[PDB]
């Protein structure tokens, strides 16, 4: 915009005029040391306001030299609200394409004090789940952790090179918990959800196919009648 | 008004003097050290107060030159709350109406140290929910999910170039749930709820006529009866 | 109150004392360097103490130059809790009428990094609810939602211009929820309250009119009776 | 503690002979610019460390100034727990006595820095509460409505100057909520809770004259029985 | 330690030799402007490291001249955790007693900035409770209120001088609870939790009197039979 | 590898060329105001970014003259998660043993602003509890007081020298707590967990003598039926 | 791109333009005091926008000196979310390979702030649980007691020379919970899963062995009558 332009120049004028001020005031502006006071003074002002703009230029260079991310692949950040796929680097601020196809302008500083996670460029898409027994299938625990475990070591979407652990390990309030850990070969999003969902149904035949049975949230009443009589 | 109008020139003088009694100061005003000290005292006590305001100004400019928003869109923040329609920039303070009709005056300062969404910006309007089933019907799992892909990629309100996911991915506590996640082609509030709307009644009724029903928070209750007898 | 004049006189010759040595001991008192170390020791420790002394002040000359609110406006904010009608709004500190009849003396300074909130000065007040239907009554949703919007369309009360949503969008835990999202005419509190009490009424005679219901939290039992024989 | 008071004199005896060397060095001590140089270190570490002290008595000078509190009355922040009685107002602490009889000492400095909240000063005491009707007495709400607020009109012990709003406005999940809203003309809470009691009792009256019986959770069973045969 | 005073040494060595160097460097060396810039950097750096060390020891000044605790009393803080009974006041550590006969090593500059209750030096305990009645016995709120008033009037272990309230204020959810608040003349903790005891015994008896027994958290069912035929 | 002591060396040899740089800068360097400058800034930048590392060995050395803890101690922090045993105290991390036999390097900075307990210079160990009759058993709360008070007085792996309380204070939502605060003699570990175990079957045997019977949540219901005719 | 290289260049041309001038500038350019001024602005400024990013570069030399971790040790701080495998140690940045196997990359700086914890240098891993009877067999807690510790004693995978606790320690609200804590041999997270599962099956076979089930959820749900007749 033409009054961008505006804006520009009469930024750059003040600080020439201010520029030219203070290296000619000793000619002629008297008290170089109130000249030297008075800048000192504007300086430190003028820098401890815009420290924040400096921090996102510096912090946008530093991101340029080592690639924490690129353009295509998302990101998101344990510490803060970030997630979403990287459109535009820019010097001062990177815009990034939420999941929900809105625009987010996130100033570069905060990407040098934030830990930054880069699922783009992860290798493998992890199943993670727990069955959750009935305290009465006690006796039939292993005999499901291994159907489970033999189930997933032949799955063709089942990564064989990652960890691969069934294990009854938690021992809830209401249920015998299983925890099932594994890798998919896939990180297409599509794929990984298809695999999760015919995993789980295969969980669900093999749970049912023996006696056992998932738990909901069960409880003890001890029923007591005080009604009138 | 007029008490305005002389507290700028009560300000403009005190600054005028001041600026005189540095400049001058030696030839009159004797202690150059002195004067140096007293000079510098104040004017780091002046800046270091003031960073508050400059640091709005210098927001303000940024906020000029990048443009996150217009002054008819409007913003939200998930580090803080600012959201609402954005009714002018000002150079110290932007001016935004709330969703209930409320002025919002929020310093430019923090534009410089939080990421800002613009969902104006935005190009879908995505919906997106979970099913919930009755949990004592997973035999018809997949073909529900197959009858709701196939409902939503034939419905004329949903975006088939975004993603488009119905998948059992869950195992709730009390339910099979299935999650929903499609995009609408309009963005105006009003087409989107309604397409919305017409989406979860399509929901329904497919639930519905697969002998499936929804899930309730269920739970057992392993009945003891301990009144006396 | 003679003390506080007695303080002020103190503190201004205190002060005059210091900048009298500072400025005119340069030659009487000796080692130049001694004393600009002194009396830069001393100012920048004062300074670091009264900085947010000094911070008051200028976001109060900030708030008198640019007005975020006036004296009957009642304002509140988003981060910090400053609810209620400000009482007058002093140099240092403004203090505030809470809605308990209660005083609350707010610092100036505070007004610069937190965003303000003003609802004296609002356009319309907002009325927004759920609806929360059994569930066994998907196929009455449609029809009681248009009948809802219809009665909102010819409220006295409703303000037209502004939005004004009837939708079915949430599939909540136990009941189906219907947004309800309209403005009214009046910003009074009263005739917002009476205005707010006929459209719930309305909407109550509207749900029950057909052969829905409001839903209470439900849950499935699945009774396995273990009491003794 | 004779010791202690020895460890104060020699305290400000090396202040004193830090001063007078810093000024009276250059006679004798030699290299003005490392005597500068170490006596603006120290100066500094000393500022940097012992601020809080300054601070503390700042503030409690401003204190004394602009009259947030005195000491009869009670304060509190919604910001910090300093909720009690004023004991007494020093220059670096406050003593304040909580409702346990308790002293507290607060540091002049935090009062600099949070709103403080004056009910000592304040004019009336609220009353607020919630009806909360069985949802099967919508038709008698209204009637209820207008017979608490008539009560309220006639109560003795009500301030009719102040706001007095009872309205359905509500929907909660289990009751047709009424919000009562109305001030007392006293502040000694003794009669002030003894107020709140009649009206209450009144209030409770009223609703039991019409078939209305204050609501509980009212949660929908959705019954099933699984006890083997 | 005979290393302690080793470290000790060695580090007055290195302050000495700094010293000399620094304050007899022209003498000896040269480059004023040098030798002034790298003892200022030094001197700030170690002065911004140790600036902690130094309030510590600032504070335990502050806490010899100002005494909120003594040697032997107990204090808590609502900000921080350091509850306990003060076993020692050092110049930069606090020893402090926990209840769980646990030493708690206090730095004391956190006593700069926090509240420090004093519940040692208190005059009173306080009690406080709600009856919290059947909700069915409204009629017998009044009478009850009575006779616990009068039975705390004619408690001998209660200080009648300090404030005595028993009032009906509240209308929970499940019960209408009555808030008992009063003091007693011991602040030994044990003849207190005696006091506490008696009173709270003879509550039960006056509440059991009258036909007003206490509330569990009640409910209303509604339920719905949906086993199969 | 060699790089370690390659990096040392290099830099030492840059601290080493920068400092004959700056300070031979006067001889042969022009513009010795200029290298002033460049030095100062070069050296605020330094050690304000290596404020952190400084105060790592200073707390470092704190800890070596005042010691909180030893080697074998175990310490922990309300302030921060540091629980574990110390392992080793180093100049700038100290390394601790986790209760799950995991190193933690913690920063020695981190001492220098926490509270620091230290358990394993305990000199008792705690028993806490509360026992929570029915509300039906209040006429045996006295006695089982008396027996449970009688019971830890007689105990012999009780310290009688300590506080030993046993008292209903408590009024819960649905039972009659009653504290109960005592010490044992060992704190090792093994024989505490024995004397809490042997204690609270004492106390259930004493609970179960008389007609106590150990509250559960015990709630009210009310049931109203819907169900269909 | 080798933009990249050119915008390199550029920054370093720019550094050593402002040196040069800076070092130069007194020859020719005149106002000493003026150019002090403005080079020391513009130094100080670069350094509070760099501090960050000097930081991150100084706790990475000393991350290489001391060495909480290195390659393949996977770590994890309680403060911040750091945890998973370490993928490469940078001088400014240190990639972690998280456990859904994507890469996270942590500044250094945030390593000089946290405590560090490094499972990998773990040396046995902890198996702890509670087992919580039924509440009503506490005659059994002891030799349920005996029994688990003797089982964990005789068991081959448990490490018999670190802490083997097996105790009755909680009065939960509806259990008697038996706290059991020991460690395996093995560190491998596939031994010591399998390990765990076995004695969770022991722990089962023991508890059902003599008579003493677990608890669920208990209540005494006292029902009452109100529905019409
Ligand atoms: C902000 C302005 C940034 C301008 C360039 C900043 C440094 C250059 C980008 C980082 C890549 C780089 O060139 O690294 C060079 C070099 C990396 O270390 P090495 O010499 O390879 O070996 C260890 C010796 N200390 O130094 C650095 O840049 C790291 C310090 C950067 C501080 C900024
Ligand atoms: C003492 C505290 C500050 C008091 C002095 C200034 C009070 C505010 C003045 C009110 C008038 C005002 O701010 O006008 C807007 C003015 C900018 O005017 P423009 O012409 O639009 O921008 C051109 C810049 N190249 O804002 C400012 O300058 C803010 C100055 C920062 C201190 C306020
Ligand atoms: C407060 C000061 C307000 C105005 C400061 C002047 C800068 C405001 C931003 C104007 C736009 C701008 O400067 O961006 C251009 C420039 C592009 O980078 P270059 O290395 O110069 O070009 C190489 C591209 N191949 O970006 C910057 O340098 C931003 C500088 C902001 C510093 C403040
Ligand atoms: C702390 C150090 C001691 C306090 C010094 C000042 C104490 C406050 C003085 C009493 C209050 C007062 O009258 O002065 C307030 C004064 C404003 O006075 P006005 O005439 O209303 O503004 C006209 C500008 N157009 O504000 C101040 O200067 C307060 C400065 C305090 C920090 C020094
Ligand atoms: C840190 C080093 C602390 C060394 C001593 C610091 C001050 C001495 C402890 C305070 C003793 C004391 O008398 O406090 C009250 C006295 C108040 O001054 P008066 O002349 O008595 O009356 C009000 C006029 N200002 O001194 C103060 O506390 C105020 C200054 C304290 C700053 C520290
Ligand atoms: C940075 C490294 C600093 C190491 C030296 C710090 C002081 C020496 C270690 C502490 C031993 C010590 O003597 O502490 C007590 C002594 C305080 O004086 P006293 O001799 O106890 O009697 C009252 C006289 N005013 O020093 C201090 O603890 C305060 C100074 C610590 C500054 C750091
Ligand atoms: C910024 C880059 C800093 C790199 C250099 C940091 C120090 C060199 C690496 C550490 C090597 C080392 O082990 O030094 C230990 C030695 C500890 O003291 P000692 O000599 O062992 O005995 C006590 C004497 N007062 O020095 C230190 O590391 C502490 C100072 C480090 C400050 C950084």
């Amino acid at each position: 915009d033409i009054t961008s332009a505006r804006i520009m120049s009469r930024i750059i004028k003040i600080t020439i005029i201010v520029v030219l001020v203070l290296l000619y005031g000793e000619h002629f502006g008297m008290s170089l040391s109130g000249l030297l006071t008075f800048g000192g003074i504007g300086g430190l002002a003028v820098g401890m306001a815009g420290k924040d703009i400096l921090s996102n230029f510096f912090s946008g260079i530093m991101l340029y030299f080592d690639r924490p991310f690129s353009i295509g692949d998302w990101i998101r950040s344990p510490d803060r609200n970030i997630e979403g796929t990287v459109a535009e680097i820019g010097w001062r601020i990177t815009k990034i394409t939420t999941f929900d196809n809105r625009p987010l302008y996130v100033p570069n500083s905060l990407f040098s004090s934030i830990s930054v996670e880069n699922p783009g460029r992860m290798t493998n898409r992890r199943i993670t789940t727990t069955i959750g027994l009935r305290y009465e299938d006690a006796a039939k625990v292993g005999v499901i952790v291994e159907a489970v475990r033999e189930m997933l070591k032949n799955h063709p979407a089942i990564d064989q090179r990652q960890t691969l652990l069934v294990y009854f390990n938690q021992f809830a309030d209401s249920s015998l918990n299983i925890m099932v850990y594994c890798f998919t070969k896939t990180t297409v999003w599509a794929e990984w959800l298809a695999a999760q969902q015919d995993v789980y149904l295969k969980i669900i035949d093999i749970v049912q196919s023996h006696g056992a049975d998932f738990a909901f949230p069960s409880q003890t009443l001890y029923m007591d009648n005080i009604t009138p009589p």
